[PDB]
C-alpha cells in the first residue's frame, strides 16, 4: 500500500442530498426523516445579502413558498422555521435512505470529507480541514451552498459542516449543522474576512507518525527537545503553537512507534530550520497538514 | 473558487461491492445485476502464484467453491467462468443496487476515482491518474485487490479498473473490467517491475489553466514557444512529449482564459527551468500532472 489522502464513502449522504428552491433561488438542502435543512439565505436574492432581515423576510414565506426536490420528486413541505442561520422545513415523507447519524461541532484543525452538490445532485467528494483560521480551502461553485461536510464511524455519519459562503480569498466559510457558523462569519454581505492562518502542528506530527508507519524514517534524531523550545521554532515557520493536549492526543501514535512526541518534534524541528535536502516523506516534498491523529491510525489499519 | 483532487461521489458503486472467498483466500468482488466479477487469482494458492495455470486450476472448483457475500448475507453461486485475468460468478439473485453502467478501457494519463474496499465493505474513495506506465500511485493495503475505479457520467457509472497487486515500487497494476492488465503485468509473483514513466504533460498545462482560471498568473510570461522547441525542453524533465492532438484539447480552457495553448507552454517551459523560486500554484509546489483538462473544465466555474 501507499498513502493517500481519502475521503470517506459518500453514499449514506449522496442518499440525503436534495434541491431546495425558493424563487428564483436554489441550493441544496440535507434531507434525514422528515426534516431538510438549508442555509437561511434561500430566501435572499441578490439585494438582500446586503443585511437582510431574515426574521422579516421569513414571515412573508409561506410553506407552499419552498419547492422541495429529490430526484425526480417534489417533497411537498408541510412546515418551516429558522434555527441560527438554517432554514428547518418539515416535509411529508421521512427519508428512507436516513442513515443513523449525529450532529456535531468539529474543532479547528480537524478533518471532514465533504459532497460538492449543485442542484441537489452530488457532483464531487473530497477530504479538507477546518482551518485554525476556521475556513475551509474548499472547492465550490455557485449553487454549492447547502453541500455538507462531514465523518463516519462505523456505520454512524457525524454531519459537521454546511456550505454557505465564499470570502474574499476564495477560501469557504459555513455552519455547523445547528446553523452556528464556525468563525466570526455572519450570513450577509459585509468586508468581512479570513483572518491569517497557521499550519496544523498537530495534523504534521501525526503524518510524521504515519510515515514511520510506513517505513518512512530517515528524519528521525536521537534528541529531544521541550514543548516550549519546540514553540519558539514552530511559531517562527507559522506553525500552531502545540499545546500539551495535543502531545496527548499523539499518545496512541507515539505508544504504536515508541517515539515520544518531543522525540518527534525534534525532528520536526530539524525538518523546519533545514529543509528536506532533496528527499521526500510518504512521497512529498512538503509537509502535509490534513491528516488528523485519527485519520492516520483509521487508514493506517484498514478501517471500514 | 479553490481546486480539489475530487473524486466522483461514490455511493453507486458502494452498492455493488461483495466479498468472495475460495479457500482461505478473500478480497472484494463487483456485483452487477446477477454477476459477480473478481480477480481471477482468488482462486490461488500460496504455491499456485508461482506459476499458476489458471485454466488448469479453475477446472478443478465447482460453483460451489466460491462463497460470496453481500454483506452479512451469502449469495448462491450458480455458475462460474473466466474472462481473462477475471472470475465471473452468476449468483441466484440480483443486485437491485446496480446503477446504469458501461465497461470502459481507459488510455494512460486518464484520471478515475477509486473506491479502496476491504472484506467486500468500503474503506475510502480517491482520484487517480493512469500513469503513463499503466500502474497507479494508490494506497492499497493488502485485502484490497478486486477493488474498483471508475468515472460518473450523469447517472451513468463507467467502470474502467480492478485492482490485482502491488509491483515492488510501491505502485498497483490491474485490469479494465474485461480482465485484461493495463500495462505488460500478469498476476504471479515474478521479477515483473514498473516502467519508465513521465509527467503528464496534458495535465499539467490543464492544472496551470486551472490556477489561472482561479485568478492566479504570476507565472505567465510574454513569451510564446513552437510545440517542437518545448517538447525538447519538456523532455529534458521527463515529460511526456506534447502532441497538437493535446494542444487542440486545451483549445476550451485557451479560449476561456485568453491564454494561447502554446503561451501557456512557454509558461511551463520557464517553471520547469527556473523552478517556482518558493512560491507555489494552487497552493502546490510542485507542477501536478493528476487532473485532466476534462477535470478541470468540470471543477472549475464557466
Amino acid at each position: 500500500s501507499g498513502f493517500r489522502k481519502m475521503a470517506f464513502p459518500s453514499g449514506k449522504v449522496e442518499g440525503c442530498m436534495v434541491q431546495v428552491t425558493c424563487g428564483t433561488t436554489t441550493l441544496n438542502g440535507l434531507w434525514l426523516d422528515d426534516t431538510v435543512y438549508c442555509p437561511r439565505h434561500v430566501i435572499c436574492t441578490a439585494e438582500d445579502m446586503l443585511n437582510p432581515n431574515y426574521e422579516d423576510l421569513l414571515i412573508r414565506k409561506s410553506n407552499h413558498s419552498f419547492l422541495v426536490q429529490a430526484g425526480n420528486v417534489q417533497l411537498r413541505v408541510i412546515g418551516h422555521s429558522m434555527q441560527n442561520c438554517l432554514l428547518r422545513l418539515k416535509v411529508d415523507t421521512s427519508n428512507p435512505k436516513t442513515p443513523k447519524y449525529k450532529f456535531v461541532r468539529i474543532q479547528p484543525g480537524q478533518t471532514f470529507s465533504v459532497l460538492a452538490c449543485y442542484n441537489g445532485s452530488p457532483s464531487g467528494v473530497y477530504q479538507c480541514a477546518m482551518r485554525p483560521n476556521h475556513t475551509i480551502k474548499g472547492s465550490f461553485l455557485n449553487g454549492s451552498c447547502g453541500s455538507v461536510g462531514f465523518n463516519i464511524d462505523y456505520d454512524c455519519v457525524s454531519f459537521c459542516y454546511m456550505h454557505h459562503m465564499e470570502l474574499p480569498t476564495g477560501v469557504h466559510a459555513g455552519t455547523d449543522l445547528e446553523g452556528k457558523f464556525y468563525g466570526p462569519f455572519v450570513d450577509r454581505q459585509t468586508a468581512q474576512a479570513a483572518g491569517t492562518d497557521t499550519t496544523i502542528t498537530l495534523n504534521v506530527l501525526a503524518w510524521l507518525y504515519a510515515a514511520v508507519i510506513n517505513g518512512d524514517r530517515w528524519f528521525l534524531n536521537r534528541f529531544t527537545t521541550t514543548l516550549n523550545d519546540f514553540n519558539l521554532v514552530a511559531m517562527k515557520y507559522n506553525y500552531e503553537p502545540l499545546t500539551q493536549d495535543h502531545v496527548d492526543i499523539l499518545g496512541p501514535l507515539s505508544a504504536q512507534t515508541g517515539i515520544a512526541v518531543l522525540d518527534m518534534c525534534a525532528a520536526l524541528k530539524e525538518l523546519l530550520q533545514n529543509g528536506m535536502n532533496g528527499r521526500t516523506i510518504l512521497g512529498s516534498t512538503i509537509l502535509e497538514d490534513e491528516f488528523t491523529p485519527f485519520d492516520v491510525v483509521r487508514q493506517c489499519s484498514g478501517v471500514t
